[PDB]
């Protein structure tokens, strides 16, 4: 059972290179519009406390170099909707796939396609963690890079790279500018929130381990939601709701298992731990698997 | 640190749906041939104890349905190179991009673009294990999947899917279609050799860890390249030779760390075991990382 990313094809074909002043990063061309990071207009020492609105009246259209591969495009408009820069341009991106921008929930997944100089390097699957946090592989030149759903031939497009913080965790905006969690555009010590595990993709995963016929973690016991939310909130576990169990109920239903014997389960893995036993090859318990991550791999 | 695959673009450009009779898979368009498993040929009944020549010869042209997307392709020429069919068609693939075959030794690493009916569902990074199996996520009608590396615009084919084994692990073939270990594609009880653990891949991912502030594990001991070997025979590792530690020299001299000291780190870990504790948010010891995986990872 792999932590699969969706195909990137659609979206290689949106990623140009943004220049403005020193600072380099990537863009998201979609239309005659490119998306980046608002902070293309800082130089190092402006990071430190920016005044955005005041640093870009200081720039005009033809300070902002705008390469798409070999091909040089002219800017004849730009605009900030909150921590994004829109870049009007005279040429609609002749690749731009079906696309839609979406503000996911915190325990949904995405791909992210890593660029450097408006360039592909790789694709990777992650979760945006409870405290609106990923835990991904980001170096100097990848903010712009995209995280992003693929339903049919339509590209969701849900996240768009920022900054690091000290704890080495990255924070960034959806494709409308709005930080995912409490996080700021400035290069100051930022507290995320103490990070729980997404308990309904931990258990989505037991699922997907019964189906690959890994079993030993099945136990005679059950539990109660109250009774198992009490355990949970001792391991820094979300809490689990109705809609929750809802959600896990076609893999309730495949397996033949009970989501409350399966909560059970997860118990006593929480309070004896794994015991040197691994389950689909993993020493941890995995929660970068949404209940639609495992559907969707389990059916293809 | 995550495990990135290449971005998959320029091999969903390559993905076409094969059928003949019943039997549908994914085929490879290169130029004006189609590659696929020579299985497509093949009835339930056929898998279990086929004469390939035989079956193949009952077959002409106009039995093989190669669809990509929404377009038909004819078929003008049909021949079997070992376990891969090679169906010549009238259009060249507009599509192709510049690409090589290339057989990979055990312990390299290549990109998966698991497919159904012609069509890419998702992309993940593996490694070939020692004893040529991969283990990787194949549903079934997911034949034909191939595995790639890309050097610059030049996609290297390596690897394409064939068949799950008892164990669930994976074989198939390079694109010659020459199987990967001692496997043949007929529906039989096929043993894969004991796996070991590839040394060199997972030396570079305690370095991967030492570049990312995850420094515990390093310890005041050091060792010789006997002493450790007669380790890792022992814990079933792939044993270390000198051109193993000529390729972590880069490393080596990145973190200031000698291979050898490294060695003597990873000694303690074998025989001592995690402790509870976990290296880049991992509990187990990561083999599925090259030297060369590490290092463009950590240069971008
Ligand atoms: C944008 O290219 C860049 C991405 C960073 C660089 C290291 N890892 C990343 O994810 N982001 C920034 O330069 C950003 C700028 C602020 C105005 C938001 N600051 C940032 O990431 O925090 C400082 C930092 C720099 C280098 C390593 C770790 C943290
Ligand atoms: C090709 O589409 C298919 C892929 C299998 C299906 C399940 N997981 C996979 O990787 N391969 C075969 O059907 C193959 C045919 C032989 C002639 C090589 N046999 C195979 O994979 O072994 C039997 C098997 C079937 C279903 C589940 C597990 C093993």
């Amino acid at each position: 059972f792999r932590k699969m990313a969706f195909p990137s094809g659609k979206v290689e074909g949106c990623m140009v290179q943004v220049t403005c002043g020193t600072t380099t990063l990537n863009g998201l061309w979609l239309d005659d519009v490119v998306y980046c990071p608002r902070h293309v207009i800082c130089t190092s020492e402006d990071m430190l406390n920016p005044n955005y609105e005041d640093l870009l009246i200081r720039k005009s259209n033809h300070n902002f170099l705008v390469q798409a591969g070999n091909v040089q495009l002219r800017v004849i408009g730009h605009s900030m909707q909150n921590c994004v820069l829109k870049l009007k341009v005279d040429t609609a991106n002749p690749k731009t796939p079906k696309y839609k921008f979406v503000r996911i929930q915190p325990g949904q997944t995405f791909s992210v396609l890593a660029c450097y100089n408006g360039s592909p390097s790789g694709v990777y699957q992650c979760a945006m963690r409870p405290n609106f946090t990923i835990k991904g592989s980001f170096l100097n030149g990848s903010c712009g890079s995209v995280g992003f759903n693929i339903d049919y031939d339509c590209v969701s497009f849900c996240y768009m790279h920022h900054m690091e913080l000290p704890t080495g965790v990255h924070a960034g905006t959806d494709l409308e500018g709005n930080f995912y969690g409490p996080f700021v555009d400035r290069q100051t010590a930022q507290a995320a929130g103490t990070d729980t595990t997404i308990t309904v993709n931990v258990l989505a995963w037991l699922y997907a381990a019964v189906i690959n016929g890994d079993r030993w973690f099945l136990n005679r016991f059950t539990t109660t939601l109250n009774d198992f939310n009490l355990v949970a909130m001792k391991y820094n576990y979300e809490p689990l709701t109705q809609d929750h169990v809802d959600i896990l109920g076609p893999l309730s239903a495949q397996t033949g298992i009970a989501v409350l014997d399966m909560c059970a389960s997860l118990k006593e893995l929480l309070q004896n731990g794994m015991n040197g036993r691994t389950i689909l090859g993993s020493a941890l318990l995995e929660d970068e698997f949404t209940p639609f991550d495992v559907v969707r791999q389990c059916s293809g």
